[PDB]
């Protein structure tokens, strides 16, 4: 299972991302030597372990395999010390019944999380935009601590989720974003900004072209910005 001890070691971060990318694309050939997701994997998930170096506490993220979309996470209940599965409010009805098939080690199904999985609701609950949310190792460690084993609030959960999406999912999709995290988010914090946010929104459109050519050429975005680490099915 892909795992990353949230720390300032960029080599481990990059290896973690490659492991994650491969999991999304297992089963069929790569394109331009880039893994590709499977459209039929909408009912399959890829688990990711995030571990704090300080106390070794662990939170397991669950991503829908067809589109690398975060649907929830697993941590430990403070009263029973059991592993509990937590799903976003808009994914709970569809996945709660099969919590054990998604979170392999879950011991109990916890109540639905105080927020939804969409970018719109996540930002509303967190009270901050994708563009100015503070990203980086320290930022993620702090958000993690406000969530693991505690009472969940919409804000704490939403913030933790957004930082994780940027540093794990978006970085997996875009080599350019992985590079930004390596250079600006290992020992410090940084904000994604408007251009990177628009780049992220165009994952599907860029992916489409990669299925037709391995050398795209500059357009709305540069060739480097378009260098994908994971392709969407076509």
């Amino acid at each position: 299972r892909p795992s990353w001890t949230v720390d300032s070691d960029s080599a481990k971060y990059s290896s973690f991302l490659d492991s994650l990318r491969e999991e999304f694309g297992r089963g069929t050939p790569k394109v331009c030597n880039i893994p590709v997701t499977k459209k039929a994997n909408n009912d399959k998930f890829v688990l990711v372990n995030l571990v704090l170096p300080f106390n070794r506490n662990t939170i397991t993220l669950a991503f829908r395999a067809s589109d690398a979309y975060l649907v929830g996470f697993q941590d430990r209940d403070s009263k029973t010390n059991k592993l509990r599965a937590n799903f976003f409010s808009d994914e709970y009805r569809a996945l709660s019944g099969k919590y054990k098939s998604i979170f392999t080690d879950a011991e109990v199904l916890a109540p639905a999380l105080p927020c939804a999985s969409t970018y719109t609701d996540l930002q509303n609950k967190a009270g901050v935009s994708r563009e100015k949310l503070s990203l980086g190792v320290s930022s993620l460690q702090t958000a993690f601590t406000a969530v693991y084993g505690k009472v969940f609030t919409g804000k704490n959960v939403a913030k933790f989720a957004l930082i994780s999406i940027q540093m794990v999912a978006e970085a997996a999709r875009f080599k350019y974003i992985e590079d930004q995290v390596i250079n600006r988010g290992m020992y410090s914090s940084f904000e994604a900004g408007a251009r990177i946010t628009l780049l992220e929104n165009n994952w599907s459109k860029i992916s489409e072209q990669y299925h037709k050519s391995c050398k795209l050429g500059g357009g709305q975005f540069t060739e480097e910005e378009m260098k994908l680490g994971l392709l969407l099915y076509n």
